[PDB]
């Protein structure tokens, strides 16, 4: 019977802030750049519709004595930070980016047709490009935020499988890593294994696997502490109509319809997908530059942080603006020409994190012990109480080794400054370890926390 | 605060357990099987049988599952918090309907090993020709026997061991054996009194036996064993009835593996120039059934057990074994390919052979409760874990610590379906191990007057009133 | 209230099983007397019984 | 979808557009207790889930 844990954790009367200067990141939107033979890349490959992943770590509170730090036993108990109030700030001018495919699977207008369509040839693809839909999204917690996709599994062996069938299809939870992929509205899963084309979509989602949360299993989780809070916001709408063109899959029953003939003799693709349609942004459902303020979440976790770690994840498509610049290779010839001109693209990125924290206390008993224990027991070990009597009466140290007679060939034990076990998964990082200062006042951001409860402005 | 004292070596169930005021009672309908009673029906290309073999002389197994305490509802529940307790149910009583008649069976074998008749001789026999092997058949011993517990029943059979290595095994050698216990299975084979073995590796003539028990392997129960149990609960009660009696002398025809010395007797001549084979054995026959010799269709009843279990039936679980004897007569009947002609004809006629099989089930049942210290959990965790698995341990700390628990993306999916074809994790222990099953959980009733079983359990005790 | 007042009770004779294992013309030779009439109208089916 | 031949569906059509149906059972409450069952006579009345 897990509980609320404002049961047994107490508040205590002092906050901090501290913030990040400011991020800033470039980019090419889409493909990476990397010398020719080598692997090594050249520039990173970013742009906004890239997830971002943000790790914070904050130094251990219990190694931070305080002004007056009599009121607790740091022997009998602990101190743990709580986040109460967040601001993601964003700085750029608004404006909307976009993306195409230079040959892309096309048949031709479906909206209307004076007389039907031609033959079809190897290889009408065609230099069409779209907007991608609008959409804004926060997240907040402790643990990762939980991705799914769609994906192919295995098919069970009854029939064996031959080139060209239906591969069937799985869904698969998986951890979410940055420089990942939005929807575009065609849904999270793999094109590159399921789309064998790779024409078939525009480039920038075309080599990975596009995901989308879930906010079910995730708000399922029994501690919460995957997220305790979000908000999104996202809309979209049509704009054309198109056909694929290639080998038919399947071909409808006849009964379905009646035979044609001349021009109707043959059938045409059966095959439809939209395309979606930004629409027009404004300043109002932004939901970024504006406070927010916590108290109760969905979960049990009232603004805990575990371990001193904090996880935000933060995706806008209104900044997706893409500037192009041109360098001229020749200066001098008066008579234009499309020869003496380069182009290149690169993207802007503007973050900026602000976060409020709560000071915080926790009593020991065996229950207590216990419970935690049950929740998460690595947790323990970053603290002081778990014990845990060594060994280790005797040893042989032969000295010395160099010496070239031979005692045994030597030391072995590196294994463990290992720490995140998800060090596997990559994704942006940021240290505030040495930022904190004790006083809101002298903030933007925090004053506000005092209008909110008021309290004095202190004197003077 | 650490694993404090008191007692054990093992515990009267009756101990740390209490009653409870309430009973129940659910049963089957009924049940039938019919088969052929030598051997299972296949397509001859296929495995796959057409028809099973059945013979009551097969054993039989049952199997009953039971609902959950946690989730079932009671007229009055005040008196107790599921928080820190449990719920068992209590085996008080129990039956065996059969219905019926009775009468002999029978089964034989169409080449047997055989050599002669020295019940009575009139003169030296003959002597060794090439496959005299005859056809006869024989009655089995009348039997009847009971058998109820928590757990698999245990029965022992002889079986042939690995011999060691000094001299190297020649062909006709006679291995050596070790009796061996192994857990009892459905269809299983009931001894007639030639002991319990494989026939298969032991015999390979295959012609010793009557086709029933020639393949499998008949088994015995092992009461030592059995009640050695130190928590009594492969089997907390039982009985049993039978009996036998001789018919027939004859011989094996064979080949004489070791022969007797000269020392015991006088070298014969002539007639008696040759040995005649001394391997004889008797011709089991069962004796007129009777009525009273049923010891089925009544009531049974228990309040101590040998065991430690007294009606403790864990894991929601019960199993019950049964032998019937009386029952095996087995009809025949003739299916005429040409129903025109009015002169017999032996080429007219195919014939077959079915049995009939008749049981049921009525069980009364008690409910009870388990306080929970850690003492009790330590007993039952040392007992068994597994029992502590399936209940939520009372509650796993104090404050019901949990899992990171499954939910799940299930109950229909992709046209993919690793998605399970391979089912449902964890097992059934004995998941391997064959025999019927039957689900009972839906059928209890919280009133006994209903039912003809239970009104005498209160005639045995008297209502005063039907209350609570 | 098998009937109207509380006797309770419908005393022709309930329960009867024919098979266990596979020969004669299946339990399911008959019908299902049991029914929901709507049995005809087919749509999805969720069992939260547990 | 289905077998050319056959009759039996190879791939149930699904989409969107169709309606969905759900159809929920819930077990009887008068055969499911509680923690404390004393504040009523289950003979003289029953149970209902709201």
């Amino acid at each position: 019977k897990v509980v609320s844990t404002d049961e047994y954790v107490a508040r205590t009367n002092i906050y901090y802030h501290a913030g990040t200067s400011r991020l800033l990141a470039v980019g090419h939107p889409y493909f990476p750049i990397k010398k020719p033979n080598n692997n090594k890349i050249l520039v990173p490959k970013v742009s906004g519709l890239q997830y971002r992943v943000f790790r914070i770590h904050l130094p251990d509170p219990n190694k931070f004595g305080f002004p007056d730090t009599s009121f607790y036993n740091p022997d009998t108990q602990r101190l743990v930070w709580a986040c109460v109030g967040v601001e993601v700030g964003r700085g750029q001018p608004l404006g909307v980016g976009i993306s195409g495919h230079p040959l892309l699977n096309k048949l031709d207008d479906t909206e209307n047709a004076s007389a039907y369509a031609a033959n079809a040839g190897v290889d009408n693809r065609e230099c069409i490009s779209m907007d991608y839909k609008q959409t804004q999204l926060c997240l907040i917690g402790c643990k990762p935020p939980i991705g799914e996709h769609w994906g192919k599994g295995s098919p069970c062996t009854n029939v064996a499988v031959n080139p060209g069938d239906c591969p069937p299809l799985e869904l698969i939870n998986t951890v979410i890593q940055d420089g990942d992929m939005v929807d575009t509205g065609f849904g999270a899963m793999d094109f590159t294994t399921l789309q064998a084309n790779k024409s078939e979509v525009p480039l920038d989602i075309c080599t990975s696997i596009c995901k989308y949360p879930d906010y079910i299993k995730m708000v399922s989780e029994p501690y919460g502490d995957s997220l305790f809070f979000y908000l999104r916001r996202e809309q979209m709408f049509v704009r054309h109509l198109f056909n694929r063109a290639g080998a038919v899959g399947e071909n409808v029953p006849d009964d379905l319809y009646i035979k044609g003939s001349g021009s109707t003799a043959n059938l045409a693709s059966s095959n439809y997908f939209p395309t979606p349609s930004g629409s027009m942004v404004t300043s109002d459902a932004q939901i970024f530059n504006k406070p927010y303020w916590l108290q109760r979440a969905q979960g049990h976790n009232n603004g805990i942080c575990w371990g001193n770690q904090l996880f935000v994840t933060v995706v806008d498509t209104t900044r997706s603006t893409n500037m192009s610049l041109c360098a001229a290779i020749s200066t001098s010839e008066t008579t234009y020409k499309n020869t003496n001109f380069k182009e290149y693209l690169r993207h802007g990125e503007e973050y900026d994190l602000q976060f409020i924290f709560q000071l915080c206390k926790i009593t020991l008993t065996a229950d207590v012990m216990t419970y935690i224990h049950s929740m998460n027991s690595t947790i323990l070990e970053d603290w002081n109480f778990g014990l845990q009597p060594p060994p280790g009466g005797t040893l042989e140290d032969t000295y010395r080794f160099v010496t070239s007679q031979a005692i045994a060939c030597q030391k072995h034990t590196p294994p463990a400054p290992k720490e995140d076990p998800l060090k596997k998964y990559t994704f942006w990082e940021v240290n505030l370890k040495e930022k904190f200062s004790a006083d809101l006042d002298q903030f933007p951001l925090g004053r506000k926390f005092l209008l909110q409860a008021g309290l004095k402005a202190k004197p003077k």
